[PDB]
DNA sequence: CTAATAACTAGTTATTAG
DNA sequence: CTAATAACTAGTTATTAG
């Protein structure tokens, strides 16, 4: 109703902590890039929920693993060990 | 024409405010 | 839902600079 229409601000997601945490397990069962929309699907298939905004989320997880990268728009890869800021050892 | 700033187009859902 | 502000990818068009 009302003239104060201009209400909302934002911050980078909480929800899309749940993210992290299953793109980390769903990521490594592959070693190829994957768009956006299709690592959605597989993100879905993995923990049974819902998906935060895929373009901060992933970016995100790039700042903080170099293990990850992004070839293209919207498209994205994880290389070997996620584990490899500390797995400065071989492979098994 | 190559480089940087600016406005606009096409893509993607969140989180705050109500 | 309504309403904006937010964080991010890539390209066309236009002005300023050279």
């Amino acid at each position: 109703g009302t003239t104060r229409r201009r209400r909302g601000t934002a911050r980078p997601g909480s929800k899309a902590a749940k993210l992290r945490e299953a793109a980390i397990k769903t990521l490594k069962r592959h070693n190829a890039a994957i768009k956006s929309s299709e690592l959605q699907k597989e993100i879905e298939k993995e923990s049974g929920l819902e998906i935060p905004n895929m373009t901060t989320f992933m970016q995100s997880l790039i700042k903080m693993y170099p293990e990850v990268k992004k070839p293209y728009r919207g498209q994205y890869i994880l290389e070997g060990e996620i584990e490899s800021l500390e797995h400065h050892h071989h492979h098994h």
